[PDB]
């Protein structure tokens, strides 16, 4: 049972490649099996290891003062999921100072579950019991808050439907120094 | 009745992205199409038609720009209670963008992944994406979590709603998430 997270990074700025750069290397990636191409960048190891090596990540490139974007699918249990490219929280102790708002907006899709839409519902419950949750919108749930707290939330619900179906996915948009 | 959507942001990594933005949702026509936009992202309904067609034009304009932008989001249809609110609908309309953009072109590299929700088969609806991606010409490997795509936006969008029709067919609600990267300096 591997984890995994297909993310990208996206800077609003001309200075991108950079930023990109600086973050993923003042992250302990050494928890985590890495492989980046042209569109993105997967992380398999732990539900532990890949939720932590994710928030460290934010938590970086947020500190940048740069208006970046971090999206990417959590999935776990996929059917026929290779046996393979896989590896406590590293990134844990460096991160536990930095702050960064984290509005976000996600997805679960808990895949061949006939009451998928019970734990949808179950994970904004969730959302609202740790204080994350800000409303839902067409196709998503909103979220908000610091991003120590929306990356509790996240693991929490992706875990709770995790714990019920064998493959899920979770997809997550979350905005680091948004103009507005 | 059975409304199409689409979640999504563009991503211009330059330092004038507000402009990049704003000029690429302005020169798309979008009165065949709901909108809504928010600090995150903007949100189309209508026909599976009137969205594949914004959507292509949104891109194509962006792209235009010559700068490097991504266009990431989701295609949705069939959720269960979904408000019939919300949207345009006119079948008697044919896509509004389509002359416009038609001789504009753009290389779509895209990741994405489908999810027919409540589908014991959904294995094998993914196997037939991948398929259609094939006799399209479009397909290039697949990866974890996701299929990959590759050609002009023309044939990359046309794919992808051959797949989302395709599975759309098959089940209720399903969810389609879509990953392009435009002007990559790779």
């Amino acid at each position: 049972r591997i984890a995994g997270f297909r993310f990208s990074l996206y800077p609003m700025t001309d200075d991108f490649i950079s930023v990109i750069k600086s973050a993923l290397k003042k992250t302990d990636t050494s928890k985590v099996w890495t492989k980046t191409d042209h569109i993105s960048t997967v992380l398999r190891g732990s539900i532990d290891h890949v939720f932590d090596a994710a928030k460290a990540i934010y938590l970086h490139a947020a500190n940048s003062e740069q208006h970046i974007v971090m999206n990417g699918t959590f999935s776990i249990g996929c059917p026929g999921d290779t046996q393979g490219d896989t590896y406590k929280r590293v990134n844990e102790d460096a991160v536990r100072g930095l702050k960064a708002e984290a509005p976000c907006q996600f997805a679960l899709y808990p895949m061949n579950e006939p009451d998928y839409m019970g734990l949808i519902m179950e994970a904004v419950d969730i959302a609202k019991a740790q204080g994350t949750f800000v409303q839902g919108v067409h196709y998503a749930s909103e979220l908000d808050g610091d991003a120590h707290d929306v990356f509790s939330t996240l693991e929490a619900v992706f875990r709770m439907a995790e714990q019920q179906t064998n493959h899920i996915t979770m997809t997550v948009n979350l905005s680091a120094n948004s103009p507005s």
